[PDB]
RNA sequence: CCAUAGGUGCAAGAGGCGAACCAGGGGAACUGAAACAUCUAAGUACCCUGAGGAAAAGAAAUCAACCGAGAUUCCCUUAG
RNA sequence: AAUGGGUCAGCGACUUAUAUUCAGUGGCAAGCUUAACCGUAUAGGGUAGGCGUAGCGAAAGCGAGUCUUAAUAGGGCGU
RNA sequence: AACCCACUCCCGUUGAAAAGGUAGGGGAUGACUUGUGGAUCGGAGUGAAAGGCUAAUCAAGCUCGGAGAUAGCUGGUUCUCCUCGAAAGCUAUUUAGGUAGCGCCUCAUGUAUCACUCUGGGGGGUAGAGCACUGUUUCGGCUAGGGGGUCAUCCCGACUUACCAAACCGAUGCAAACUCCGAAUACCCAGAAGUGAGCAUGGGAGACACACGGCGGGUGCUAACGUCCGUCGUGAAA
RNA sequence: AUUAAAAACACAGCACUCUGCAAACACGAAAGUGGACGUAUAGGGUGUGACGCCUGCCCGGUGCCGGAAGGUUAAUUGAUGGGGUUAGCGCAAGCGAAGCUCUUGAUCGAAGCCCCGGUAAACGGCGGCCGUAACUAUAACGGUCCUAAGGUAGCGAAAUU
RNA sequence: AUCGCUGUGAAGAUGCAGUGUAUCCGCGGCUAGACGGAAAGACCCCGUGAACCUUUACUGUAGCUUUGCACUGGACUUUGAGCCUGCUUGUGUAGGAUAGGUGGGAGGCUUUGAAGCGUGGACGCCAGUUCGCGUGGAGCCAUCCUUGAAAUACCACCCUGGCAUGCUUGAGGUUCUAACUCUGGUCCGUAAUCCGGAUCGAGGACAGUGUAUGGUGGGCAGUUUGACUGGGGCGGUCUCCUCCUAAAGAGUAACGGAGGAGUACGAAGGUGCGCUCAGACCGGUCGGAAAUCGGUCGCAGAGUAUAAAGGCAAAAGCGCGCUUGACUGCGAGACAGACACGUCGAGCAGGUACGAAAGUAGGUCUUAGUGAUCCGGUGGUUCUGUAUGGAAGGGCCAUCGCUCAACGGAUAAAAGGUACUCCGGGGAUAACAGGCUGAUACCGCCCAAGAGUUCAUAUCGACGGCGGUGUUUGGCACCUCGAUGUCGGCUCAUCACAUCCUGGGGCUGAAGCCGGUCCCAAGGGUAUGGCUGUUCGCCAUUUAAAGUGGUACGCGAGCUGG
RNA sequence: UUGACGAUCAUAGAGCGUUGGAACCACCUGAUCCCUUCCCGAACUCAGAAGUGAAACGACGCAUCGCCGAUGGUAGUGUGGGGUCUCCCCAUGUGAGAGUAGGUCAUCGUCAAGCU
């Protein structure tokens, strides 16, 4: 389980944060969450947090 | 070879001692940290070299903010 | 049947200084008080400085309110 | 033999002596003994090496300074009276014989006679008891069962039932980690009568090595004035 | 020196190794002195200890000696990239020259180690399992297992049993 | 104003309780006691004590050694590299050749391109190319003449193979003298050969010395090396979860009995819609005790991601369709609790997913799956920004890297010895003796299967039970660490009786001599030697017999010291 | 005569036996059309009766299993005192579980609907 970032779609720099077991699903997810400053759902990608 | 070293003759000064004080040279450890290596203790103890009745430091290539203050030395606050 | 003391007479152990907190008793009182230093010197001057009379916030800042927050809602602290 | 040395016994141990004495021993022309004078020094000398000697001191002298070193460790702490009066528990610790917060004592300030001791509602799974579950146990029956004898078939039937043995019916016992059940007490909150001290904020502490006894328990050999807990009492402090 | 005189220390003898002279080595902040007014038949260090017969195998570990091919590897150099400021330009937003600076670090760098060999009178190390011969118990002989190699001569209930 | 004995008692009494004895006071002897006198125990444990030793503990250092920069020079060379210049070089499909090309040039008239055969050169992604033209001052490639992705002949820019030589510079090699060096020779100061100075001789840009840096470095130094512990050493254990101990509220110990965690999951989450287990049995193709299918009986005996406990028909269990509420700002109230952390949460506002709509959703049936602060790293952030304007660096918000797991975590970074030892303490704690206790011991006693030829009790007595003594192997840790001297021998002893000898005596498998066994009896006796430190033992020889225990395993202010 | 929704959770359960239609209810016919099946009109759904009370469902009977369950005694236990003291006894307050005598084939409420 492997930890990762999901970086917002609009320009804001807010992002979750989560875990993932790499070695079984290599692909990316496109989670749709809330967003903090533009106050609305958006969709959420990415991993690498450093 | 010249002429320096070197060697004599004279004049003037210094050397040693003393309790603390002052400026420089060299400079510990115990102990604190409830252990201990950074750090403290501490540039303190002690040890040398100078000088004076005091010494050192001092007359801006300094501080302040767009206002200004004009050498150093010492006490009281800023302030634990 | 653990320690100490042969008996007598002398001496022999919670102190000081500087900061600060709480109580007791006093002075002036939205105000109280000066340190160095001057001084015919225990008087007098000296109010620089300190504590108070208003808070909340990490800060800028705003103020009987202010901070968080999209907040004008709630809530923390304060009157 | 002088001389240098120290192998044995006894005496001495407040000695005559802070290392001797009386008897006996080893070397005694050499790696000898010794007189005078000098050289080597403190993490430093010397050493045919024992950690030996360096002024009766040596796994690093003696003396004066740093220095009134540091000591959760021992010992001691001095005149009278009056009111109140404990603890040897919990949590953490390089911690266990130290310390710090809460529990227990004291003196002030406040709010509350709060709150105790008597009577109404309320959950529980302990002693006991039981076998419905989980296990364990005895006998009897009826059997599955597989069979045990096996009648016994190249090799098949099934006689028999000598094997044993589920399972199921009936009687019968037992569990801290088993329950269809199930008290006494203890806890909570409410109601009142009488008699006699709760909460909160501050100052000051001491304690944190416990002892026995009764009633419930673990461990031990249901042994110990053994040892670890729960609760009441007495010592401590009568 | 003052409870231990020995089997302890010494020793003549033996071997190993370092030292070509302003020597190795030691004491000294340094000057210098010992060594030694000596010169490898000499001088330092380490072990064993007259004499006699002798001194076996293991170079994997650790140390020293020998070798450089290649790998990594120090300050020293500072390529390149990224960032600050601003002359300019832009309604603004923003891009931005030269300078000056702040980081980043390419190369350039020796011994050393890693490697490759030698040395055990250098520190050190020298195994197990079974089955086996006309009594045949026993094991010459035979398997197998592991290692850098598996204890030979001599001695043996011993200052060790 | 100082007796004995039996008890008690912080547990071995001149001083307590009970009861026996004793007229007051000396002198010579002896050492049983006064836990006798001397020494803050050295053995043993502790102290976040001290010393000095060891190494492969950690952090360093003396010393030795490598390379930069100084002191420090020229002469040639090999070789790297920058530099220059003029640059003349430029060969593949294919053009006549040849493409590094971008602009001028359409052709090019300096022997026109002299040609053209062949002249050498060096040349070649080779006959491909440049320069002499042998002749001789003689037309050429064709300027698309071609074709080729760009056409020539001519002028310009640069680059390349390199050509040369330069400019600088590294690295290596040789040589030279003038720096430095000489613990060389002979003059001088000097009557000295230390030290200078003069001159020859050797080495020579090396050696050596500063400063910066690598390596080696117990040669040397400062230090570290945990706790609980039925003594501490060895071993085991240090944090979290469930059950039992736990006494029907919470809580509650032991080196007390049993087990588990240091994670998984983008669906194993949300929501709407549906649906029920294991087992028993009988029927049924190659399975076959047991696969799939059908059936009746069931009444949770299944299941639950993961241990056990408590649960689960609105099923918290199973399937299918859409999805992201595994959301952001909060949070009245409480439960727990030393503190730091902790657990549950209605409701409100934002924006969402299901469902026709009420409504449900702030992760999973619940409870384990984890680590403060300081550091530093990365995304947002005007909040600050040391004259001013900016920046660097702070701050706040979000998030990453700790296993002293000794899990409230001493530091970025730590092992051992002491019989050479030392200081401060302790019977809060061990070894000797006492004390309480008897599992172990040793002495008995109850049933009696049996054998003893027959016959259980003349002698033994398996299987099992109930006691006594404190004698040894223990258990515990109450006394003593400002000292209670431990084993065997010598000397001297005293008491018990569970009797070795002698005395009296039932029974006998006692003919006689001897015996075996059990009741009564404590008066006197109760061996010399060999071997070992021995008590013990095993031997040789005796004797009427060579007894078993207590008395700090009697007895060191009585001796010895194996 | 029934049908819906509750109240109370076995003295209300299980088993056996009997019995009811054309009002209700259930089976039933067909799936064309809504709609459905990891295959199937089984279930789900739609248009619908004929036919039937067989099944199912309700009522009415049986204590055969189950379930409730007295009284008396007994176990244990709070406080006070005892004794022969790893266990019990006395005074006093409290008092099960198991078993016995026996019980149980439920009792209600709201509407629509059947004398009603």
């Amino acid at each position: 389980r492997e930890l990762i970032r999901l970086v917002s779609s609009a320009g804001t720099g807010h992002f979750y944060t989560t875990d993932k077991n790499k070695r079984t699903k290599p692909e990316k997810i496109e989670i749709k969450k809330y967003d903090p400053v533009v106050r609305q759902h958006v969709i959420y990608k990415e991993a690498k947090i450093k």
